[PDB]
């Protein structure tokens, strides 16, 4: 009764993303193929609340999932969330075919040990069957992932304090690729580039090649957006929240382009031009079709022309949205402000549909 | 820990397979993003008395023909797509104990659906979804249920593994139907969320009026008329067999009384068929017309039938075609797969399926 579909099959999550210094929401519908925004709204956490990909404080990640949920007010109450992908370790091995799924989960749980870092008793074991080895008809091709149970299940109480579940732990670099493929309205075929996609965030900078609609590259640095409040803190005695509210604004003083935006905006560059260097010199790559911009820095005024003019390569900052219908309840101007933030949270979200 | 998802879930790509009376259909579908693709696609006909109304009686037959459409689509895709017909399965919302599992809810359902479906109870096969606490009484939940004869399942099942195909999902040909139209958003040059639409399938031997409002079907009627009218009509006034008479109607080489004596009174009879039709459903409901009326069906290809019908009804008439925005592939005939657009609908929406 497994094949059953009398029934019309009829299944949405919550794409949650949580950051180092944000908590973001996101809910998605379709009407055969058309996507749909249903509910979006971000929350700030406290500071030191999430360090690195790392939840530290439980219960200030509990309350600030709790308060994103009220502002997007929707009734879903099982989500998608996601760990970092520097966090997963993938290796493909070969078992004996004939095995019922209790039997390789068993076999799975105790020589995991033998492919795996981590002590046995403190891992999350995921795996998928890919299908009879070429060589031999005996044994099966079986693709193992595996984390550490802290990263799962520190997750889980902190969106139980939220009276949340996570339904899908899903990896970011996944939901990344859900999102993009969406760009092709934006960019051709999303199906045929290869696409340098740069998630500029709060603490972090992150890019991510995709060719054909998958990652063939990734690298992180310490980069990121913080730079910039930190330095309008500084410069003007503003405190996080005043300055961060300040980018968006604008209410800052003349001096503000030439002496603090514009050496910013450099250093993004900059950091941008020696991640391509990295991952041309790492395989047959010579260019980018494309430079995708996300994450909430991207967001910077002409910051997409600043890249094409001193790289060279077309660039445009990322919105997902671009193609989706809107509820009534969702404000167009705020998402539309805030799409190239929001990539993570709608590939959490897109799981829904797979 | 099945919540885990470190390993990325994909390929699960289905193929549509619509069997009728007269022909096996077979597509297969892929997507980038939200757009999709048609990767594969092959029609087969089915021997004589194989399949009589919506029953398979001749199984080996069926499984030939599902093994001939394999080879000419050429996919490596073994699992697949299948339907019932709407008018096999009942639905029925039913309350039960709360705080039970679904593999307990399964099990008690057995004895408690029995008082409900006019199916016996070892030749049943229940699908079941909890909608949730009872309004009447919030200690009890409300289970939607929806039954067939196990057997309609069970043979389908058959004669795919006589292919060697596996049913994944036993459809309802209605949600296939929903499926496909969604997508006729763009020719109707409208969103199919906002809009009425009476759905006209003319098959080979069975019309069947679908009404969809905002994408929900809301009203359906059939009756056993077709195309193959046209063919046994063809047929005796010519002389002709099967095959010839239904390849002549396409081709069209006949003689020039044709048209006067047995094209033209066809295609009046249509009318008479759609207009009676769509009077029922006026006259059951709030509806006094509908906005698009869409035909489908291989029968549909005939020139100027939608005119015909637009004009003589008049409300706006077109042929569906479900393929309007989709990438083909390379390997795909895409002048075969456009002329035979409008009998892909079922096809066409069971292989959706592979994205719900
Ligand atoms: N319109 C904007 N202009 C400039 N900076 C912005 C804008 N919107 C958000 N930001 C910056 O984006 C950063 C957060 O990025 P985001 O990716 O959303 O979270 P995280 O970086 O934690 O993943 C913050 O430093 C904020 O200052
Ligand atoms: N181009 C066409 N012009 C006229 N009739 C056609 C054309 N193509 C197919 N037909 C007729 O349509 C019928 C096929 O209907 P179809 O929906 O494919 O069958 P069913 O749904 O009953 O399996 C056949 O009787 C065939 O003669
Ligand atoms: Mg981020
Ligand atoms: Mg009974
Ligand atoms: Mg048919």
């Amino acid at each position: 009764s497994h094949m059953l579909g009398l029934i019309k099959k009829k299944n949405t999550l919550l794409g949650i993303d949580i950051s180092s210094t944000s908590v973001k929401l996101l809910e998605l519908s379709r009407s055969g193929g058309r996507y749909k925004v249903e509910a979006y709204a971000v929350e700030p956490l406290p500071p030191n609340a999430v360090v690195e990909k790392n939840i530290v404080e439980l219960e200030g990640v509990g309350q600030a999932l709790s308060r994103v949920l009220v502002k997007a007010k929707t009734n879903l109450k099982s989500a998608v969330v996601a760990v970092a992908g520097s966090a997963v370790i993938t290796k493909t091995i070969e078992m004996e075919a004939g095995l019922s799924e209790d039997e390789l989960e068993n076999q799975l749980k105790i020589e995991a040990d033998q492919y795996i870092p981590y002590p046995l008793e403190e891992v999350a074991i995921d795996f998928e069957v890919q299908g009879l080895s070429a060589r031999n008809p005996e044994r099966v091709d079986v693709l193992l992932a595996a984390c550490r149970k802290e990263n799962v299940e520190v997750r889980e109480a902190a969106l139980a304090l939220a009276g949340l579940t996570a339904k899908v732990v899903d990896v970011e670099a996944y939901a990344l690729e859900r999102s993009y493929a969406l760009l092709s309205s934006q960019l051709a075929d999303t199906d045929q580039l290869t696409v340098a996609v740069v998630d500029i965030g709060a603490t972090m900078t992150t890019l991510s090649v995709l060719h054909n609609g998958r990652t063939i590259y990734t690298r992180e640095q310490l980069f990121g957006g913080r730079q910039l409040t930190e330095e309008i803190q500084r410069r003007y005695g503003l405190s996080v929240e005043e300055a961060g509210l300040a980018k968006k604004q604008g209410g800052l003083p003349d001096d503000y382009d030439s002496e603090v935006l514009r050496p910013f905006k450099d250093a993004v560059v900059q950091q941008v031009s020696r991640s391509l260097q990295f991952f041309f010199a790492a395989g047959q790559f010579n260019d980018v079709d494309y430079i995708v911009l996300a994450g909430g820095t991207a967001s910077i005024q002409d910051l997409d022309r600043l890249i094409q003019q001193k790289i060279g390569t077309p660039t445009l900052v990322a919105n997902p949205f671009a193609d989706m219908a809107l509820n009534g309840k969702v404000n167009a101007g705020a998402l539309a402000s805030d799409a190239p933030a929001l990539m993570i949270a709608c590939g959490l979200a897109l799981r829904s549909f797979d």
